[PDB]
């Protein structure tokens, strides 16, 4: 007899729900020719389960700050990840030209380690827009933008026409409702920002109206180049908040994680989502993935999809096989088939665990 | 055979450290005339470990934020509190006569939650005093206090001669070092507060000069009594902070509990600090305490204590004597004291666990 920990994700019982991409995304099958399953490492046996929300070509990172959106739904008591890649420095983002990577990198993984604690004690998630009313004239404004990649939360809010630069005081209001807690983005410029030969340094308040807290961001970077947009990802209450911009342009929210149903801390499961090696990835969701809240699984090789080269791979078709069955025991180390005796003591565990005593 | 879960505090092995009260405070034995141990629920064998941070009369809220302290100092993998009793609704606490305990509970329950949170994954725990500079030629006044109890954590600082009311901004520098986070409090009266006629609405920030971050609480209680002092409590990084006041009396820190030594995610133990029933306790620690960070041990019984009625309890001396032995397996239910087989699947474990398998 044999009980190792095993390189898979898996489930208790059929509580359970997977947000990914292409890799995991069954309808997208209606966009090959001819119709082809083999793009996928998920086994298409699960394609009726109801349990999966999948896009091609998406992230959930992706959705939450662009304007290529897919609309994340799902709920379960144990939570499991396979995407991020379609966001990572293959992309090239930044938000100017001589902007930063770097930045968005950073960016990633404080977003992912919101997604991942706060879905360890919530059973749903999904994208709710955030309301929000500005009184001035002006409107709204791309003002970060990559190719195909167009920035759409945090809003931008032009400067009103009577101002003539950006050291000005302006404010939206903005109203969270429908969820027990939400994650928004709170970010600035950080850096000596150029506007018409003065340098400017971007300033952010949210503002909860009857809590009364504030949460703030000032810049403080002196370099005029290679900086970027700075976010912090905020775990906010239902309420009704004011963005108060004290410096360059008023940024508000415009779509939050949508947060319900407080469960039973129950660990996540995230799968390492990566490009073939000829792609450069990040391991920000690694990173952001850490006990006692998430167990991280990753193959031990190179990519190599078999439909094309970044789909349809051996080692993720065989850590996602483990949704195939229930499994009893969830670790730090893997995942446990048997619940009775092993040879290793489970670490960081969940479910019914296996003693490695004599 | 018979593995069930204890209703105990223990330790793996011997890296541990309790905080403590009068129930563990060794040295107490000295002010007991004769001399007698029987004021502890600690076993007195335990009294050359050097395991063990406890005063007589004192806690770790109550030093946190009064004259009335003790330097707290220990580390450990594996941390145990069996304190709090030293600051509960017996004794009354309110800033003002007309001014609100339960305000002050919710500070305690706060409080609790991130020093619990905290000590999950750091070894070291002290007191720091926080040095600030104001640059005003006022001084420090004592604002909040309460028969014996004063507090001088934050510190209020007066108004200038040249001001005639409270709608001021004035600031001071306070700079943290010496540790890898930093527990501090922000704190507002929240209420409508009256002034020589006037009534306001106390503003307190605090500033990262170097990450930017604001942190902010503005009062927004309409009642004109039966208000308090609420306090948050930050974990901040090291770093050089301006305290910002824009309206009422400044307040900056002079107290922080220093946390040292990042450490694989241990949960902490917390034993209940309460009062014979004849005094009015709380549930504060309690809620403070959840998993998975947190084990919470309670007796079942009154607290009736041998040397006098608060002091030295059949039921919590029975929990603390867990701390004579080591135990394998930690978890919600209680300790198992072999790590084979039970009857019952331990929940949110820590150690080596048995497992409940045919
Ligand atoms: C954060 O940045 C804002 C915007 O720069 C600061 O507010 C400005 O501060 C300068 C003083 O250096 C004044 O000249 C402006 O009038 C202020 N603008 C406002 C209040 O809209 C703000 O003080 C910074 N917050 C801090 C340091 O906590
Ligand atoms: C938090 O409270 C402060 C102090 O009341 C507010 O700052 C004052 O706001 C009033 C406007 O209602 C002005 O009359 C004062 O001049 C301001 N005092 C200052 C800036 O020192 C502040 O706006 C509040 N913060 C919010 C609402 O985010
Ligand atoms: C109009 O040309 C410039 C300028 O020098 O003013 C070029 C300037 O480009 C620089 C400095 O590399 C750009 N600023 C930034 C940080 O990208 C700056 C801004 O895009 C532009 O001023 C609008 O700024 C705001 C705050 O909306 O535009
Ligand atoms: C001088 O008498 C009074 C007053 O009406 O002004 C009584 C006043 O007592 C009240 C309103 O119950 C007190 N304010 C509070 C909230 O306790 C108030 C303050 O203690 C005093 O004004 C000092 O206030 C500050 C901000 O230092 O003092
Ligand atoms: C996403 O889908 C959920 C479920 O249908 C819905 O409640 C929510 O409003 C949607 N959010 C959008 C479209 O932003
Ligand atoms: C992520 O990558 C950096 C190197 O770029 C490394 O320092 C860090 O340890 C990595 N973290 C994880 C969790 O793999
Ligand atoms: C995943 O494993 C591959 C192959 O060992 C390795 O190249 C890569 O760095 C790992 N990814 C992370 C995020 O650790
Ligand atoms: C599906 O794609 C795989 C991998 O490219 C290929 O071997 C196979 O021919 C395809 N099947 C069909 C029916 O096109
Ligand atoms: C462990 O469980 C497996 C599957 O039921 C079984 O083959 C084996 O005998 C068990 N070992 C025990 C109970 O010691
Ligand atoms: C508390 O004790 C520790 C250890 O001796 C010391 O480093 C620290 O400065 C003390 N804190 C005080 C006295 O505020
Ligand atoms: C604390 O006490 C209140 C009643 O005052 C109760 O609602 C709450 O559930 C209690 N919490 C715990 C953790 O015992
Ligand atoms: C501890 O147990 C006692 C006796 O059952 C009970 O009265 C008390 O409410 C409990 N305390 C907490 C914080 O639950
Ligand atoms: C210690 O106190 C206990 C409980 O009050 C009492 O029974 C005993 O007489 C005391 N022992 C001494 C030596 O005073
Ligand atoms: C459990 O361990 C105890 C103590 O060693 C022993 O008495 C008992 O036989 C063990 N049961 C097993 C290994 O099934
Ligand atoms: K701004
Ligand atoms: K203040």
């Amino acid at each position: 007899f044999d009980n190792p920990p095993t390189n898979v994700v898996s489930h208790l019982n059929g509580d359970w729900f997977l947000f990914g991409d292409a890799r995991s995304d069954c309808n997208h099958v209606v966009n090959t020719n001819p119709r082809n399953y083999s793009y996928m490492d998920l086994n298409p046996a699960l394609c009726d389960s109801g349990k999966i929300s999948s896009k091609a070509g998406n992230s959930i990172f992706r959705s939450f700050h662009f304007t290529d959106f897919y609309n994340y739904t799902g709920e379960g008591q144990q939570i499991i990840f396979y995407e991020g890649v379609n966001f990572t420095p293959y992309h090239a983002f930044k938000c100017t030209t001589s902007g930063s990577n770097d930045i968005w990198m950073q960016n990633k993984g404080l977003f992912y380690t919101q997604v991942y604690k706060n879905m360890a004690v919530y059973r749903s998630l999904t994208f709710v827009n955030v309301p929000y009313v500005y009184n001035g004239s002006a409107q709204s404004t791309a003002l970060c933008k990559s190719g195909s990649l167009v920035l759409n939360n945090p809003a931008y809010i032009a400067r009103e026409a009577n101002f003539g630069d950006y050291y000005y005081k302006v404010e939206a209001d903005f109203y969270l409702s429908g969820c027990d807690e939400y994650i928004v983005p709170l970010c600035i410029f950080n850096g000596k920002f150029l506007s018409n030969t003065k340098y400017y340094d971007d300033s952010q308040y949210y503002f909860n109206k009857d809590t009364g807290v504030i949460y703030g961001l000032n810049s403080t970077e002196t370099i005029t180049t290679g900086f970027d947009f700075n976010c912090h990802y905020l775990v906010l209450p239902s309420g009704n908040y004011l963005a108060i911009s004290n410096e360059l342009l008023l940024t508000v929210p415009t779509k939050a994680i949508c947060l319900n149903k407080r469960k039973d801390f129950t660990p996540v499961q995230v799968v390492d989502s990566r490009w073939n090696n000829a792609r450069q990835s990040d391991n920000m969701t690694a990173v952001a993935c850490q006990p006692p809240y998430c167990y991280f699984r990753n193959s031990t090789t190179n990519y190599v999809g078999v439909y094309d080269i970044n789909h349809g791979d051996a080692g993720f078709t065989s850590i996602l096989s483990g949704l195939l069955y229930d499994s009893p025991c969830f670790s730090q180390q893997g995942v446990f088939r048997y619940d009775n005796v092993s040879s290793v003591w489970p670490l960081y565990s969940y479910g019914r665990c296996p003693t490695a005593a004599d």
